[PDB]
């Protein structure tokens, strides 16, 4: 195989920022060079990395979930929302690591470590999911997967979606319900709709927004029972249901409604 970057999850690897693209008003794609154009990251599908830096006198470590893969030689892509200072009344300082990243110049470096996470997608419908950090993975193969993502919670979902669509022999059908605050907050919309246009048989796409625009053909509001019933596969088909987003989205919007619809806890996983 190609040379792997992340050889031990406790080792730190400083990677150089080589590109940055605006995703929307507050979110960006940050691309970092791997140690050589021929290296791969070493990232089982579904796992994340951690970035670390000393910021204003404190150690700051944060996980980010690459949207690229081990097919992508020489680089790694992160999609990261910046939490700006002087914007939200409850958080006047903004976010530490995200603003630090936003301030980086091309050529600056930051330390990566990983990979980590309880879920690994092994292809052709097969998921290896550890109950916790100290247990063996349980191998669950499914015909379909429900995905509930809020905001930047789209990142692990997009890793899994892209891995599936690349393999013409992977017949797994993904049903994504993607929640954001407003229409302009819908991250990577062109990418998602390109995936729908090209893989409609394996990819079902639905949105909800807190605040909807005039003409809107999808859903509005926090994730609810109706959305889960109509836009994720039915419990009878025993799909896995994956969730990723703000903790209250998971706690108050997803879990009780997955219960109402009839998806058993055993079939559900939160990143
Ligand atoms: C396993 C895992 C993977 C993750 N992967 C990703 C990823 O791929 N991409 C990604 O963007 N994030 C990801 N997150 C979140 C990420 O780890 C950080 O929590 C996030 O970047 C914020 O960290 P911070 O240092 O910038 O903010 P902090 O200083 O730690 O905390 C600030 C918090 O206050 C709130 N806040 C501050 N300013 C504002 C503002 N202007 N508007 C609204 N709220 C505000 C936010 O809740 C914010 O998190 C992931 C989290 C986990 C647990
Ligand atoms: N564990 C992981 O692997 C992982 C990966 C990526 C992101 N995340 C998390 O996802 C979150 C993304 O934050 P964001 O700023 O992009 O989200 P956000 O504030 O823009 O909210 C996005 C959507 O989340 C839902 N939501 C927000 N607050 C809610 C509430 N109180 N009740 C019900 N639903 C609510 C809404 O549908 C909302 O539109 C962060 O908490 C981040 O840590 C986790």
């Amino acid at each position: 195989t190609p040379a792997i970057t992340l050889e031990n999850p406790d080792i730190k690897y400083p990677l150089r920022l080589i590109d940055k693209e605006v995703v929307n008003h507050d979110t960006r794609r940050f691309r970092f060079a791997l140690p050589s154009p021929e290296h791969i990251l070493g990232l089982p599908v579904g796992q994340h990395i951690y970035l670390s830096a000393r910021i204003d006198g404190n150690l700051v470590i944060r996980p980010y979930t690459p949207v690229s893969s081990d097919d992508d030689k020489g680089f790694v892509d992160l999609v990261i929302k910046v939490y700006f200072k002087d914007t939200h009344p409850k958080f006047p300082a903004g976010g530490k690591m995200s603003q630090y990243l936003e301030s980086m110049k091309i050529g600056d470096t930051i330390e990566f470590r990983g990979p980590n996470g309880l879920l690994v997608y092994q292809g052709k419908g097969k998921f290896a999911i550890r109950p916790d950090k100290k247990s063996s993975p349980v191998i669950k193969t499914v015909k379909s997967v429900g995905m509930i993502a809020g905001g930047t919670g789209i990142t692990p979902m997009l890793q899994v979606i892209r891995a599936i669509m690349k393999d013409p022999d992977d017949h797994t059908v993904c049903h994504l319900l993607f929640a954001n605050q407003t229409e302009k907050d819908i991250l990577l919309r062109p990418e998602l709709e390109e995936l729908r246009n090209e893989h409609s048989a394996r990819f079902k796409l639905w949105y909800t927004v807190d605040r909807a625009p005039e003409a809107w053909d999808y859903s509005q509001g926090f994730v609810n029972e109706e959305m889960i019933r109509d836009h994720l596969p039915p419990p009878e088909e025993e799909p896995l249901v994956l969730m990723c987003g703000p903790p209250p989205m998971i706690q108050y919007a997803c879990l009780p409604n997955l219960e109402r619809v009839g998806h058993p806890k055993e079939r559900c996983f939160a990143f």
